[PDB]
């Protein structure tokens, strides 16, 4: 089975965030790739028993970018009762995770506790934070 983690990022670091749910995902042997929002595929987003995504908050919101690929290919790819998770980086509002969650569940998906925000360059401590969210990710897909 297979996980997708798409991400938007400014400056590194929802990107760093995005690759560290990828290593927990692929801890536990389910298949995962961890892409820019801009150079993921429809297909790749069907294919997934899993997709989480992840934004940084700028002027209170996810980036238009985002929003544009969550209202229009996100929800294109049929995703209603699939396995969703929400995360991002954030300087002292953090509205963008909350807001990509919300997102999800009126498409339909399951989203997993916990949406996973993070005040501004990841430590090590914060990036296992993420590596746990992506083994949980994990067992929610190999349970199903
Ligand atoms: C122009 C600008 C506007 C921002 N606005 C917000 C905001 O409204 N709320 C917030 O929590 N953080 C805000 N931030 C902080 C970013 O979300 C934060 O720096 C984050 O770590 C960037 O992550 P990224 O590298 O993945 O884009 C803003 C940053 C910039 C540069």
């Amino acid at each position: 089975m297979k996980a997708i983690v798409v991400y938007l990022s400014t400056s590194g670091n929802t990107k760093a965030m995005a690759e560290a749910i990828g290593n927990g995902i692929e801890s536990k042997n389910v298949d995962v790739q961890v892409i820019s929002f801009y150079d993921v595929k429809l297909d790749e987003l069907k294919e997934a028993e899993a997709i989480a995504v992840g934004s940084s908050t700028f002027y209170y919101k996810m980036l238009l970018p985002m929003e544009k690929f969550m209202d229009e290919t996100l929800v294109a790819s049929n995703p209603q009762g699939k396995i969703g998770a929400a995360f991002g980086s954030y300087g002292w509002s953090g509205e963008a995770p909350i807001l990509i969650a919300e997102k999800m569940r009126e498409m339909g998906m399951t989203v997993m506790d916990p949406v996973l925000r993070i005040l501004h360059k990841p430590t090590d401590k914060d990036l296992q934070e993420c590596k746990r969210l992506g083994i949980d990710i994990a067992e929610k897909v190999k349970h199903k």
